[PDB]
């Protein structure tokens, strides 16, 4: 059974307030690198940068992370070193991905800090690691499952919650 | 320049609250691991395992993880994490660092069901998405300043210090 709990103009609407919070906390986000992670998080990462751009009249550099969790590949196509990067996340739940990607990037890139942006909190974190930017908290039982559907791979906009 | 921003009685008052919350969110910390970091971390970990058994009755296991950029030098772990709940015990959590070295050595002793983290003082300014479950004290301060915790144990008094640049 599955519910649809964010449509597509509450998503456009969340991703357009997280950008503002970008500018306001990161100088107008000069300098500073989005990196994706899971399938969906590139591609959120595209749309802020996107907005950001579009009121900044800067480039915001996009990179991703392949994660199974074990990070199997990286596209990071500037030097993160003493840079500024921001994970980017469809969902976030245990934390686990997101712990992945950290350890990562600190050890290969030497960022001067990590902050997280999420489209959905679903909670039942196992990890003390928290979304520095969030699109909407959306509380769940723990037999629940939220999903992401975007344009660019799903052909829609929307965020489900799925009964067992 | 020093100020002295929490006396011995202001740290026995959250440690008593931060072992209530332990008690309410963990089932009465039946089977849960707490693992110390940094120098006085074990010594705030055993003092909150003595305030849950003075109520639970239960044991409470102490761990200890030996960290000097941060870098693992050692663990003291002395039951099997695997499948349990470990909550990390900090005295200032600061720029987070130390904790993602931490959870790193946790995962190489062993696969925990969960981990948590309880600090003494949160200073601000991390540089990591970690924040703190339970919180003796929230310090706001500038980032020229440090904050330092002493503890009878090891520097012969409790008190917590705003250092200036």
């Amino acid at each position: 059974e599955k519910a649809v709990v964010l449509d597509e103009q509450a998503i456009r609407r969340a991703l357009t307030r997280i950008a503002h919070e970008m500018i306001e906390r990161n100088k107008g986000m000069n300098n500073c690198i989005l990196v994706g992670i899971k399938t969906r998080g590139i591609y959120l990462a595209k749309r802020l940068a996107e907005r950001i751009e579009q009121i900044e009249g800067n480039k915001v550099t996009v990179g991703e992370l392949d994660i199974t969790p074990l990070v199997k590949g990286a596209d990071i196509p500037v030097d993160i070193t003493d840079q500024k990067v921001i994970l980017v996340d469809d969902v976030l739940y245990t934390g686990r991905t997101v712990r992945a990607a950290m350890d990562a990037l600190v050890d290969v890139g030497r960022p001067s800090s990590i902050q997280l942006a999420v489209l959905v909190d679903r909670g039942h974190r196992e990890l003390p690691i928290r979304a520095d930017y969030i699109g909407k908290n959306i509380p769940t039982s723990k037999s629940e499952k939220v999903m992401v559907q975007l344009s660019e791979v799903d052909g829609q906009d929307l965020v489900a919650i799925y009964e067992k």
